[PDB]
């Protein structure tokens, strides 16, 4: 019965991740490729750096053991479209949950928590503001 | 791809913690609940405390994914739940138990228990002393 908030450390939480709608982020694909091309030499590294790259390495590498299990239904488990819906629910149930993580800590290295919290805030209440009078441009993230 | 180690931070591998065998390591139910009577106030702190406990932290919640997916799959299919448990549960009981021992008793203690048991255990029947090596504070 131990309740942990990934955020919690960071100053966020599950409820506020949540307040940016589903298609605001980025594909766990382009995460990871975007990790890596800023990144790389930093989460391979034997420093621990910040807080947030300890824990930015720690969820590639559980993406990481979700698609290894994605990838060893099928290639060990025999039925057919029973196995293509546990490979669905890993990529968009559990795959939107890693979205959110992975976002957070790449964009708050990226351009420092306290901006990205902000622009979250500052984005949510943008794109719920109806067509009708919403603005042109959402907020930027920027630096 | 990147090739990440989650000991390399923590001065240690994935290689150095295989030198323990399976049967070393407490199960994930009873490592979770040490972590829980051990530490949970640190670990559920808006505090970081240490980069273990922020790691130590990201596994629990992770090994938390896999379980929510191994409930999952029985009531949405019919098994898969013996992969969970027996292929990727030791990953977890390994990195759980380190990074709990090393808060424990001290990660450069937790490193040379490592080497000593690894060595011990190996040492045939014949000759290996009876008392393995200690762990403690
Ligand atoms: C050039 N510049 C300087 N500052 C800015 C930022 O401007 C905006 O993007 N404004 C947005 C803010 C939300 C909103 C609403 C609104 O009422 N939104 C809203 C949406 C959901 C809610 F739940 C609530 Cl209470 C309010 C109506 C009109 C708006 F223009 C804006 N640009
Ligand atoms: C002064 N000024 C004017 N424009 C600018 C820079 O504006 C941009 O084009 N910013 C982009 C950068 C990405 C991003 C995100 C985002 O979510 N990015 C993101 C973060 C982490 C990731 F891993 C990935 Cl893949 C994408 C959200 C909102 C954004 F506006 C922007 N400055
Ligand atoms: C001379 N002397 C001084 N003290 C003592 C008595 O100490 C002990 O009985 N030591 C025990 C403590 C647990 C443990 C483990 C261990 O790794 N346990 C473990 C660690 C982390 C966990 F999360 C869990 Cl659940 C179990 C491995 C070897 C051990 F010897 C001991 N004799």
């Amino acid at each position: 019965s131990m309740d942990i908030d990934p955020y919690k450390e960071f100053g966020a939480t599950v409820e506020l991740l949540s307040f940016l709608p589903s298609d605001f982020f980025p594909s766990v694909r382009d995460l990871l490729d975007t990790a890596a091309a800023l990144y790389r030499d930093a989460l391979e590294s034997p420093e621990h750096c910040s807080p947030h790259h300890t824990a930015l390495r720690q969820a590639i590498l559980c993406w990481g053991d979700l698609m290894t299990l994605a990838t060893w239904v099928g290639t060990n488990l025999e039925d057919p479209a029973s196995r293509d819906l546990v490979v669905s629910y890993v990529n968009t149930n559990v795959g939107l949950k890693f979205r959110q993580l992975l976002w957070f800590h790449i964009s708050c290295l990226t351009f420092g928590r306290e901006t990205v919290l902000e622009y979250l805030v500052s984005f949510g209440v943008w794109i719920r503001t109806p067509p009708a009078a919403r603005p042109p441009n959402a907020p930027i993230l920027s630096t």
